[PDB]
């Protein structure tokens, strides 16, 4: 998943 990746998690708060 993308939320497991820090740059993505901090990019998509609603998703992650």
């Amino acid at each position: 998943g993308c939320c497991s990746l820090p740059p993505c998690a901090a990019n998509n708060p609603d998703y992650c």
